[PDB]
């Protein structure tokens, strides 16, 4: 799916989208490395000391959620699998709910999902967040509030935009579906329902090479 199709299938939603240069990202944009979490879109500001890695709703979630993956066994499975291609995995909660302190989690949990076709996860947030931990992955606990003013969707293969507390952006690594087999178009839909059922901004900057 090219940068111009997003736009097109955003504006179909009823977002606000313009395609932006990697030059116009100057400053922000980093080199994903090993040792960095595959995290949330969230954009606040977290406990996180593995910086660097690619964003997708709901951290690994992501992935289970494409494929319809719905068991304890399956969600440990992927664990293992983003370790063995270069990102340390991970899923998270919040100081102030706790595990249903990702809105992608909580949105999947509570059935919000159901009409777009997706299956709901046969586990809990307490019980995902272990199965994750025993698998060797990360739980990253965020704090504050939800203040996203935009949602990046970055296409630079490889590169990522950190999260900013003080002035919020949601950060999709595009590049990063791809990177895994997913269904991208099916991906980046869920993504743009979860900004919305969320009540973030329906306004993307699309970041191409």
């Amino acid at each position: 799916i090219s940068p111009a199709q997003i736009a097109e299938a955003l504006q179909g939603r009823g977002w606000d989208a313009e395609i932006v240069t990697d030059a116009s990202m100057a400053g922000q944009l980093v080199d994903v490395r090993p040792e960095g979490i595959l995290k949330c879109v969230d954009g606040r500001g977290s406990d996180n000391t593995r910086m660097g890695g690619p964003k997708m709703p709901g951290g690994i979630y992501a992935i289970a959620h494409n494929r319809g993956v719905t068991s304890i066994e399956g969600l440990k499975q992927i664990t293992k699998e983003v370790a063995s291609k270069g990102h340390l995995p991970s899923v998270h909660g919040d100081h102030s709910s706790d595990m249903l302190g990702c809105g992608f989690f909580k949105l999947w949990v509570t059935g919000r999902f159901d009409d777009m076709g997706y299956p709901r996860p046969q586990f809990d947030a307490d019980q995902g967040a272990n199965a994750v931990k025993d698998a060797g992955g990360i739980i990253e606990m965020h704090h504050g509030s939800h203040t996203e003013k935009v949602v990046y969707i970055n296409l630079l293969a490889n590169k990522t935009l950190e999260p900013n507390e003080n002035d919020q952006r949601f950060i999709v690594d595009g590049w990063a579906a791809d990177k895994f087999g997913l269904d991208v178009p099916k991906f980046l839909i869920a993504a743009a329902a979860t900004v919305e059922m969320l009540g973030g901004p329906k306004n993307a900057k699309i970041v191409v090479p």
